[PDB]
């Protein structure tokens, strides 16, 4: 649902996105690119997004803070999107969010050269990004749901700079990590798939609007 919505705001042109979950983990995802000033609609379910690309990353320039609640699936990719180019945001989410470790994800990116911060705890919601996100050789750890290599693997091929990021733990969505790919090769986009060891994202790419996709 979010991973449709946010490489649509990547991409250039408005794209749509169907079977996207109704709920609060998707709803934040949208909240959080029209907070930058995506523009998506949803249908009557909340099932089907038409996302106009931003052309670029999520890019918001205002100190804008948003609230990703107890989703976890949106919070992580939005987090890395935003640390391309130069935005100044301050992520935040519900009560339980409050706990969920994103150290990995927040130090790939930032080793990538993402501008993030930590607004109240180490590795949780409270998050200031500042863009930056250019390239390198970087590690990512893949336990703690696969958004957080997914996060990189949307947001750095869109990096001016190439862009490796490696396996460190043992990834915890590895068929779903395949899909992060697969969707942006959907879209326009493609990176360097390793021994599933490390994920070379060749850096300044652009998705494009492919036009009606299928969630699911």
């Amino acid at each position: 649902s979010n991973r449709a919505l946010l490489l649509a705001a990547l991409a250039h042109g408005k794209t749509v996105l169907t079977n996207l979950l109704d709920s609060d983990d998707v709803r934040h995802m949208l909240n959080a690119l029209t907070a930058l000033g995506v523009s998506y609609t949803l249908s009557a379910d909340r099932t089907r997004c038409e996302i106009i690309g931003n052309g670029g990353p999520l890019h918001a320039e205002g100190a804008l803070e948003l609230f990703l609640g107890n989703a976890g699936t949106a919070m992580r990719p939005l987090a890395a999107a935003l640390c391309l180019g130069s935005n100044d945001i301050v992520l935040t989410g519900e009560p339980r969010m409050k706990e969920r470790p994103i150290g990995h994800l927040v130090d790939a990116l930032r080793l990538g050269g993402a501008k993030i911060t930590y607004l109240e705890q180490e590795n949780y919601p409270p998050l200031r990004l500042q863009g930056g996100f250019t390239g390198g050789n970087v590690d990512v750890d893949g336990s703690v749901s696969s958004q957080f290599l997914t996060a990189l693997l949307m947001t750095a091929p869109l990096a001016p700079e190439d862009t490796v990021i490696r396996i460190k733990g043992d990834l915890v969505s590895k068929p779903y990590i395949d899909i992060t790919l697969n969707l942006m090769k959907t879209f326009g986009v493609e990176i360097e798939n390793q021994h599933y060891q490390q994920f070379v994202v060749k850096g300044g790419q652009s998705y494009q609007s492919p036009g009606t996709y299928l969630v699911e």
